[PDB]
This record gives structure tokens, sequence and C-alpha cells, in this order.
């Protein structure tokens, strides 16, 4: 009852109030705020007041379609649907008329005055009332009490127009949601707006020949007329308003005349405003036809620059013919053919949202990384968020013996082969890392290491990775065990490494336990590696 | 007088004229070398040039309406509207002549030369004074007392258009100001650019049928053409212009021809050469419509192409549907429909209006905040110029126990929680701070923070943070204060952060007054925690 | 045999298997994953299936053809061919309803679901089984032992559209192998699609042509449809169908009507359907030609926009005439026409491209160079990695005399000269560095040097050479050798670095094989500056 009618003047918590007001608690305080006027009035923003402009659009669509034929074709119309429909359009009219002194209006520059007593009422009795109230004026059954004569009276009714030139905030909400669907569903979309477009141009056609039919009937027919000279004087309505509808989109289309050229004055200038009114909305049309194409086809667009631009610097630069498909080859391993700036989305994102993108991204990995698998979470996603993709193609030297290192690498995908000045190449795959001791002993590589198919890496700095080490000591233990045990394996040995860890174990810092857990995870690579 | 007169001449300071010259000094200068000419010159910056430009561009619109109709259909016009209208024509072409001379050129690579005695002069007897003087020769009634005829002599007039292709400077101030308008105003721009088109179309079809009619009358009707078929020689000429453009525009809009096709040679290459200039101009026409509505959509257009992107990232890592559910709406709380560049735009700006967007940006924040709403108002520009905005979803983990802290928040809008090993859980709203013990003791986070509605709030660096705090120490012992405080509330305590203060109160550094702030403030902090 | 069976069925390792599916190893799981089913099923990736999608296909387009008319002029066809297509048709899409129970279904988000048991079955049960069936009913030979008649029958054969609207996977793959080919070759591509558009406006044209004589039959050619009044009702199916497509063609392209216009309102409201669905029709055509054609004319418009901001920019500075030329001509020797972001391209690649890359580019300086011909490939890599191609123009100075430095640079191409205050001018050319004392000695410049012509040269910064000079000493060594014979050469001489190496050599750290080398460097050097 009246709860449910103050909650429908209230603005109601949506998607919209949120984005126009901030937080729920201004919605709050803005329901609030309507409340303290006392007398009854609707928020620009009450499901109310859009139920109410939504059956005021169709009112006035069907006042657009229906206002035409009844002026030129129907001189009275007193059967049961036309009263029916004038009576309804009337009174709707007048309680819009009656409602619009209770609505608030949002001027610009974030500016919602509900402003109850006085404000709006002066404003709409200043701005657009008089136009409201002659719409308003009832059916010609009240102007033949209060005083070709209908024709002239029906006249008044084509103001209703503006009615609908007001409403157009629905239209933007009705825009919000059409864009939505856009990107939600390509083709779908496509057909929808172009349907729309199809309706307002036929709307169109329907006024045009409704008028090229109008015109020879307030001249009495003149024998010089395309009525007359078709001799279709007598004809039904329906014959008359099919042929009128036709020449108006013949002229519309650029098609041509109808039967023949116009004769008379009267219908030569009538066609050569319809003529020009036709071309214009045309053009209108090509042109949103083209708009609508050129937004469908966007990403294959951009793409196809992109490739274009690294084609022309390798045509500046003169590359021969297997490195030009070896660079295309890779951008087609590494990007897929999508586009997109992963940077730029991180950095757009916040924190919470980069850290759930890379524990998915990366969920494998923790998994069967033995490190990750018992660490603390903090120090997980600490190393996750420092990682960085990468992709290599197979033959191609990840890591170069004798050479300085400044990253490691944790494999997600592919097979890696290491290589020494020893016969003993050792394979590894998915869930292990390699790289480390350059990075924990601060000397040169000491193996080579080569992809042996297309491989996909997570490589990680070495100064992200020293500053997440210095934050856990710990992990920098088992690093540092682990590549004792890897370089004791290949057969060479690093004595600094050996001597700083054989003086922090004789430092008895390390547990029993500890020492444990870190039996666990060099068995553990061990398995990994003969894997 | 002739003050008003110099004013005049003078270039007066406007927009254009500070954009054209830089400072205002500059223009003085320019109007003082004006006045170095002794002998009068017009600027080609003056408002008197301004008005003549634009009484001569209505006088070219009325030339190039009226002379093809003369021409043709008009032989001898001895009326007084007539009369008037050549006698007004010519001594307004014969005065721009005159005052083409004092008008000072206006070269590329900012060349403005006065150049009042010669060099003007010379250059427009050089340039353009034979064809301005036979289009300044008078009437026909001054060529008939120096020498179909008059069909013939009339022909002169119609090389006034080139006056019309010299005023073009007016013209891009003309578009200046309409482009002004145009970033106003949405749909009004669009209607006022696409009646300039049509009506250039329409004097180009006026053009088009005056010489489609003009033709067969200077072979004197032959038995063949257009004229004699539909037997209208005879008819007014009403009719006569009215079907001959009405066969101009179906030339152009590509609808038809007149009452049939052509059978003479004469209007049959006519007929051709008006089709393919019809043809061309209606592709520009279509153009002109494409680009103006593609201007129209641009932001949408953006939106879309940015959205795209995201949802092209998050299918090439193949994230589920309520990660992507939540990444969008997301998006959709952060930017709420619109882009932009932040970075870029804080970085086109300047340091006073940045700091004036910052301070009506948190001036609630200022307001509410007791530090900010007491401390000097240098300290508030530099906190609030280092703030960085940030947003947070429902349960989300803003601040996790045990980790290493980088940054603190300032709430702007929802409600945090704190939760600790303990059972106390506090609630902090708007005007509310946390995080700053990390970075105050360079320990861990005490406490764990989570959002419990859609939290807005403005972070802040650590190195940041350090600076401003090392600039300003005073208000470090307030938030040192305000943590120990806060500590002991939650039950947990830092003895390295609680001694540091203890020793520097026993230093005796701070009075009296200093801990009567410190105090309230400390107040303030369990009103807004426990509120 | 049924090996090769098999081996269709499942998922053969292609471009397309590996974009969708990561690694090959993936690919060989799922093959066994579709071999843990045991009854027989194919997988949406199968080359068994590309080849069915590819003959429905062609058996579509086949019938979208025919169907029309057929059922408009041929009432009944018993011959021999259109027989053999009937049930060609027949047979082929009743195997296709078959073979879409044991299609594995693939929903987004990275769902491919085998599901062979009754996932899929129940599946296609619910969604489009019916439609299939009732395409699938054989041709009206067996509708009539089931049961104007036969016209009426065929209609049921005009939904075999839906599959055409199914298969839309294949034209996807067609539509990345059409794009791959327009990267390729530019006016072929252009042709293909606009051959693609002509041809779906045409098949178009058919059907809108088949319909229209079609209704005039469905009536008995009333004494007032086009038919009766050509008084073409007895002609030969051939002209009947010419002049059928030759009307709907005239209809779409807005050309006219053909005899003339309607006269009846069966016709009448066709020619109004048609009307619209041309126009609408020949606006997207419109909208495709000027996509194909922007996408065209990319990199050109991209070129013409840079230089346009570059105009904007000097115009605002107000710059001389020469000033803007040389601006340009620099511009014009530095990229040539080509326009592309070197750091972003080098940025997107990987640690060995870009090593290849630089390697290519620097390769005859590696040639000619001593130092890198005779050092380890490791510091060479380095130092292409690290330098960065410049251009001067002639007369600019390159390095002015006393000024402090903070880069050498390695010449490409070109001439400079070496001015100093005495006359001794030296000029080196290909091959050959310069300013590199400045970097070893850490003082001012010791020369001047001018470029003479124009010159192409490859900087390296003072903090990557110290980098690169600190991980290889014995390169420093050399290069202060070399440097310190320059030195000596033009006539002055830095004591500082003279006793540094003097104090290194006393020390006894080179070899008798070592100073053999510098003498080499330093005799190739001479060899160089004497050239
Ligand atoms: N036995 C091994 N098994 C697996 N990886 C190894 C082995 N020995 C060395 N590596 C890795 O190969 C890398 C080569 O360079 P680094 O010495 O920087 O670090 C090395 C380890 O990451
Ligand atoms: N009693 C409290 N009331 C409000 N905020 C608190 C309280 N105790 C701790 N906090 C905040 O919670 C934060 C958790 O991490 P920090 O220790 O970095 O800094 C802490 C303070 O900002
Ligand atoms: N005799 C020479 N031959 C060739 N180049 C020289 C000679 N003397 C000096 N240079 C170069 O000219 C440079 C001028 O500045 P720098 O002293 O930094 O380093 C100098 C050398 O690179
Ligand atoms: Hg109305
Ligand atoms: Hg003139
Ligand atoms: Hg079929």
């Amino acid at each position: 009852m009246q709860r449910q009618f103050t909650s429908m003047l209230q603005p109601g918590v949506n998607k919209f109030s949120l984005r126009m007001f901030g937080s729920q608690k201004a919605v709050e305080k803005e329901q609030e705020r309507v409340k303290t006027a006392g007398f009854w009035i609707i928020h620009p923003y009450s499901d109310f007041r859009f139920y109410w402009d939504l059956i005021m659009l169709i009112m006035m669509v069907g006042n657009l379609v229906i206002i035409p034929v009844g002026i030129t074709f129907f001189t009275e119309q007193t059967t049961t649907p036309w009263i029916i429909f004038n009576v309804a359009s009337d009174t709707v009219c007048l309680l819009d008329l009656i409602m619009n002194f209770r609505t608030g209006t949002v001027n610009e520059d974030s500016s919602e005055i509900i402003l109850d007593p006085k404000v709006i009422k002066m404003n709409y009795l200043k701005s657009w009332f008089v136009v409201d109230f002659i719409s308003s004026i009832p059916v010609d059954y009240i102007f033949l009490i209060v005083e070709r004569a209908l024709r002239i009276v029906r006249f008044t009714k084509i103001l209703c127009l503006l009615r609908l030139l007001r409403l157009s905030r629905l239209i933007r909400y009705i825009h919000q949601w059409e864009e939505i669907f856009h990107m939600t569903y390509d083709l779908a979309s496509a057909v929808v707006r172009i349907f729309n477009l199809i309706g307002m141009m036929l709307l169109l056609c329907h006024w045009d020949g409704c008028l090229q039919f109008l015109v020879p009937l307030l001249q009495d027919f003149p024998p010089d007329c395309w009525v007359s000279l078709n001799e279709m004087v007598n004809d039904s309505w329906g014959k008359q308003y099919s042929y009128a509808l036709f020449k108006a989109m013949s002229h519309m289309l650029c098609i041509g005349y109808g039967a023949q050229a116009p004769v008379s004055m009267s219908d030569l200038w009538i066609t050569m405003l319809s003529m020009i009114v036709g071309a214009t909305c045309y053009a209108m049309f090509v042109g949103h036809a083209t708009a609508l194409i050129q937004s469908l086809d966007s990403s294959r667009r951009q793409y196809q620059e992109k490739y274009k631009q690294v084609e022309q610097y390798m045509s500046f630069h003169k590359l021969p013919a297997d490195m030009r498909q070896k660079i295309h080859d890779y951008y087609e391993h590494r990007y897929q053919g999508k586009i997109f700036d992963e940077e730029n989305i991180l950095n757009e994102l916040n924190d919470p949202l980069r850290e759930e993108i890379v524990n998915f991204n990366c969920r494998k990995l923790v998994a069967t990384m033995p490190l990750f698998a018992n660490a603390d979470p903090n120090f997980v996603t600490a190393m996750l968020s420092k990682l960085r993709f990468e992709v290599f193609q197979p033959g191609d030297y990840i890591i170069r013996e004798g050479a300085v290192g400044k990253k490691m690498y944790f494999i997600q995908h592919g097979v890696a082969g290491v290589i020494t000045k020893s016969s003993k190449e050792m394979k590894l795959t998915d869930g292990s890392y390699f790289g480390e001791i350059c990075l924990l002993t601060k000397g040169r590589r000491t193996a080579s290491v080569r992809a042996d198919t297309y491989c996909r890496l997570y490589s990680l700095s070495v100064d992200n990775f020293n500053e997440v080490l210095e934050e856990y000591p710990m992990m920098r233990r088992a690093f540092e065990t682990v590549a004792i045990d890897r370089l004791d394996r290949i057969g060479k040995k690093n004595s600094i490494l050996l001597q700083k860890f054989q003086k922090d174990l004789n430092t008895g810092v390390f547990n029993n336990q500890e020492n444990e857990i870190l039996k666990q995870i060099v068995k553990h690579d061990r398995e990994m590696v003969q894997a």
C-alpha cells in the first residue's frame, strides 16, 4: 500500500543509482532526503518514473503511427477502437502533464534538486507547460462543444512528439543496457541496431506518404495531381495508402517516381522536398551501417596493424627470409592471434585481483614445485607476483655457460636440456626451475641450458630474487641446499657456497625438523630430475 | 569619431589575437606598430576587417543565388529591386577592391607585414587586381554607354566567387567557433553541420538547373529539347524554373530523368555532365555524414575497445567464469563506464591546478581527519599530492597479518574490518586511516584488514610517507602516539616504538600545549573507532 | 584401415590444435582422452570433421542455388540430374544428422567435453534434433507414398540453411587462413573479399527474383500482375527467370522497376519489401567496401599523422623555414618513410631473438673492428646488446671539445672529421670508433668530431660501458692502450691514464702474448686511421 508507494517513489538501489551516487549509504541518504519532502514527490531515478516513462513511450509510438493515417484517410472516427484510443491517449497525456509537476529535475554538474514546494512548479511553468497543456487538450469531441474542420483540429495532436523529445534519460539507460548487450553478443546486437534504423526510416516513409496523399486532398483533387492521374480517387483507403507509401519509399530509397514524373506544381515541390529528406536519411543510414561494421571488425584490424608494423620494421632492417619466418612464428606462439597490453591491464587492477590472477595462472607450479608446496603463503604470493612470463623456441639457447646471469626461470611447459663440458646432459620438464646458482653465488653460469621443444617459462629477476629472499632467509637456505646438491651431481663444486652452507650448519641455526624438510626437498628434486 | 576609427583599425584584444601573438603586451606592441604607419591601414585581425568580411560574405551569397536566375529567366531587369540590388553589389565590390589595398597580408611562418607604403599595393597589383577590377566593373547600364547581348554581358559577374575564395580567414575563425560549439552541444552541432551540407548541395542544384534551362534558350528552343518536348516554352518563369530545378535535383540524387530520357545531343551531354557532378557531390555528402557519425560515437567506441581488450586477455589466460565476472564488476565500480588517463591529465596540468583538484577531491577527508584538521596547510597539501586512489570489493583482504607493508590507506568510502588473533574486531569507516604501524616500526603487519562493503581508499606509499614525515617531524610524533594507543587497545604492544616515544618524551622536546593537542588527537581517534 | 580411421578421428597435430591446446603433449593427451571412449566418436577438431564440414558446405551451397529455381519454375522433375541431386542432398543431410550424435561439443571458457555415452546425445535431442530430422526427411517421392501440392511440399527443404548456420567453426578457420593470406598479399585479398561480397549479394538477388515470380504464380497469373502485363506468361523458363532476376537486381541496386511501376497490391507490397531488403544490403556492401579501403591504406595514414603532429609542434614553436626543412630531411633520412616503435618491438621479443637481430645488424662491425674480431663472443654480444642506433647530418658537430662526455660512438656509415687546436684533422670511416678517452679518463673531451657526410652510428652509454668493462677488464686494457696511442698521435698526453697503464704493465699482469695482441690492435687502428 503506502509502503510500496513510498518505496516506488524513493530511488531504488540499482546499478545506475550506484554509478550516479557512489556508495549505497549515499543512496540511503537520498531516500531520506526524498522523505524530507512530506508532500509526495517522485525522484528522477524512481522505478515508478521508469515504468511511467515506459508506458508514455509506448503511447507516443502508437500516436506517431496512428495520427497521420487518421488525419488523412479517416475524416470522422466514431467507432469503438478509435474512441477508446483517443480517450486513452488523452488521459495518458494529461496524467503525464500532472506528474511532471512533482518530478525532480536533474541538472548537470552533479545537480539534483528535489525542491518540492515551489522551484519545480515554477521551472515547469516557465519552461514547457503551455505545449503540454495544448497537447493534453482532449479530443475534438470536447473542442466541438467548446466551439475539413476536423482535419484542421487534429493537427494540434502532432506536438505530442515533444514528450518523446523530453523522454531521454530512459533512452540513455536503454542505451547503456544495449551497450552491455552488444559487448556480450556480437551478431544479435548488429541485427537489433539495424532493425532499429530500419524502423526509424520506415516511420519516416509512413509520414512522408501520408503527407503526399494529404496535400492533394486539401485541394479537392485537382485534375492534374497523381491521384486524379492514376484515377484512384475512389479506391478504398487501403489501396490509396499503399500506393502513397510506395511513392514515398521510392523517393527515399532513390528508385524512382510513381507511375510517371509529376506534372503539377504542388506535387512537384512535394516530390522535391521528399527527395531531399529521403536522400539525407539514406545517407545517415549508410553512415550508421559503416560505423557498425567498422566497430564489428575492430580486434582483427588492430592485430593486422601490429603485424604490419612488425613487417615494416623487419623490412627497414632488411632481415633474411628465414629470420622473418622465425619472428613470425614466435609471435604466433607467444600471443596466439590475440592482442592486449598485459602490463596496462595488471596496472589497472588492484592487489587482491592481481594475487588471485597470478595464483590461478601458476596453480600447477605451486602444486608441483616442493618449495612452494611446503612454504608459507605470503612468500608464495610474493614470488608469484614477482614472476614474469616468457616463451622460447626449440633449439634456442636459454642460458649460455660462462656468461653472467641476471634471472632464474621456472618451467611451465616444455622440456629443457642441460649441457656441460662433461657428457652428462640432464633434461628438466614441468614444475622444475633452473638458473639460480649464478644468483646464489654471484659468479658465472655453470652450465648451458637449451630449449628442446617450445618452452613456456616464468622468469624472475635477480633484484626481486634477492629482495624476496632477504625477506625470507629459510627459503634461501633451501635454495642453497638444492643448488649444492645439483652442483655435486653434475661433477663440479663451488667451494664458496659449500663453505658458507657448512658454516651456517655448524652455527646450529637449523633444527632437526629443518634438515628433515631440506632432505625431503632434495629428494623431490632428485626425483624430478630423474623423471 | 577618429578615436573609434583607430580603435577599429588596431587589432582588438581577443582570444584569437592572444592565440596568434602570445602575450597581451605583444598585442599592445602590434597596436603601436600599426600606429607607426601614419597613413590609414587596416590590420588583418581588425574587427573592422571582420565586419567587412561579414557583409562581403552576405553580398557574395546573395549574388550566388541571384545571378543565374537573372541571366537565364530575366532578359532585362529595370524594376526597383533589381536596380537597387545591382547597384548595391557593384558599390560593395568596388569598396572591397579599394580596401584590399590597405590590408596587411599575413604570410605563413609567423609573417605579418603591414608594409603600408608600397609592398602591399605592389603585391596586390601583381597578384589579384585584374579579376577584382573586372568584377567591380559596374552593371551593364554602364557597359551599354561604354559600347542575347545582355545575357552575354552579365557573365562577367560570375567571377565574384573569387572574392569568396579569398575570404577564408573569417571562415577559419567561424570554424573555430563552431568547433567550440560542437564540443559544447552534441546534437545541435550535428544538425547545423548537416544543414550546411544540404545548403551547399542545394546551391549546386540551383546552378545546375539554371544551366540546364539556359542552354536550350541559347539555341532558340530547338524542336527536340526537353522544353519543346514538354511544351513548357510559354509557361511562366516559375514553372520553368521549378521543373528545371526538379530535373537537376533528380540527376544529383540519382532518382531519374525528367519526363523521359534525353533525345538530343545538347541535353544528352548536359545530362551526362550533371549526372557526373551530382554523383560526385552525393559521394562527398555521404562521406561527410559518415565522418560526423563516427565522430559522434567516439567515447562509446573507445570504451568498447578497452572492454574487448580486457576480454581478450582474460580469454588468453583461460580464467574461470566467476573470476571474469569479478573483474568486470570491479571495472564497472572503478571507472563507472568512463575512460580517461588520469596520470596523463595530471601530468598535463600544473602545480596550482593539481593542488586545487586534490584539495577539492579530499575536502571531506581534510575536514574529518583530525591531523589534517589541525596541521599546517603545506603538510596537508604535500600529503594530498602524494595520495593515490584505489577501490576494493567486499570480502577482499586489504591487509594480511604478518606480511610486510609498503603503503598506508585513508578511507574515503565504505567500512573496513580489523581482525586479530583475539576476537576483538574493530570496524573503521569514513575519515579514518589504517596501515601505518608497519610504516612506523619497519616490522610486519600487526592485524588483518578486510573490506566489508565496496571500499574507496586513498593509499600513500612508504617512500612518500617517510619523505613527508622527514620534512615534518611533529606529525610523525602524532602518528606514533596514535599508533601506540591503537596497539595498546588491541592488546598487543611494540616495545621498540614505546621506548622510542618514551625517550622522546623524557627528552623534553614536547610542550604542554603539544601533549594537549596529542591528547585531543587520541581522543578523536578513540571516538572515530567507537563510532 | 582402422588405423587411418582412428587417426582421422583423433585431433591431428596442427597449428589450430597447438593454438587451442598449448603444448603438443596436451594434444597427445587429448588423443588419449578420445581413445578412452571405446565407442567411436569424432573430435570437433578432427580432420575427418573438417572434410565433412567442407562437403556439407558445398552441398548447402548447391541447395541454396537450386531449391528456389525448382520450386518456382519446375513443377515436377523426373529427369536424371534432378533425381540424382535430390537423392544426393537427402543422403548427405541424413548422414550429417547421424554424425551429429558422435560430435563432441565445444563450449566457451575452455570447455571441450567428449562425453560419448549420453551427454552429447541428450544435448542434441534437446537442442536441434527436430529441425535436422524434418530436413533429412527424403524427397517428395517418399512423402507421396506416406500420404500446387508439390510446390507446397518442397518448402520443407528451405530449412537446410540451419545446417549452414551451425557450420561456423570451419568458417572461423577459413577466416584465419584468409587473414594470413590478406596480411601476405594486399590486392589479391581485396579482390577475394569483394568477390565474396558480390557473391552474397547475387545469391540474395537470386532468391528475391525467384520469390517475385513465385507469388504471381500462386495466384494463377491475375490479369494485373507484371507477368500478364508484359505478356510473358508463356515464354520459356529462361526468359521468365532472366526478367525476374533483372527486376530483383534493379530493385536492389536502386536503378528502377521493370517495364513500369506496379499496379496491383500483391506485387506492390512485394516490390516495397524487395526495395527495403536491397537498400539495406547495398548499405552493408558500401560499409564493407569502406572498411576494406580504410584497412588497405593504414600505414600511409599513420605516417601522415605522425608527420602532421611534427608539423603542428614546429608551428606551435614558430621555427624558421630552414630549420623546419632540416627537421624534415632528418626524419626522412632516419626513418625512410617507415613507421614503427623499435623499443616496443625489441621489448616484445626475447633474448635469443634480440641477440640474433643485433648480430645480423652489426655483422660488418664485428667483422671489421679488431677488438670484436678477436674477443670472446659473450663480450661481443653484451656490447651489441648495449648499443643504440643514431643518425647525424653533414656539418653537425657530434662531439665538441672541452664538454663532458656521456657516450661513445661506433661508425656504421659515413665519414667523420676530428679537429683539434692543431691543424692535424683526422678522418674516420666505417668500422672505427671514437669518443672513449673521456669515458676512460673521466675528464673532458680532448677533440672535436664533426660529421662530414650523413653519418649512421651506434652509440654506447657510459654506464653500460663501465658495466661491460667491469665484467671484462682485458678489453679495458686494450681500449686504454689504443686511447693512449691515439692521444700520443694527436700531440696531447694524459699523464693519469699513462701512469695507470704504466703501473699496470710494471705489475706484470700482462703476458707476452697479451702485449702481442695489443700491438696487433694498435697497428690495425693505425691502419684504419691512415686509410
Ligand atoms: N644436475 C642438474 N640438474 C638440473 N639442473 C641443473 C643441474 N646442474 C645445474 N643445473 C641448472 O643449470 C643452470 C646453469 O646456470 P646456473 O649455474 O646459473 O644454474 C644452473 C642450475 O639452475
Ligand atoms: N584498535 C585499532 N583500531 C583501528 N585500527 C587499528 C587498530 N589496531 C590496528 N589498527 C590498524 O590495522 C593495521 C594492521 O597493520 P599495521 O600494523 O601495519 O597497522 C595497523 C593499524 O593501521
Ligand atoms: N688520432 C686520433 N684518431 C682518431 N680518433 C681520435 C684521435 N684522437 C682522438 N680521437 C677521438 O676523438 C675523441 C674526442 O673526444 P674524446 O677525448 O672523448 O675521445 C676522442 C677519441 O675517440
Ligand atoms: Hg499527446
Ligand atoms: Hg562582385
Ligand atoms: Hg538439407
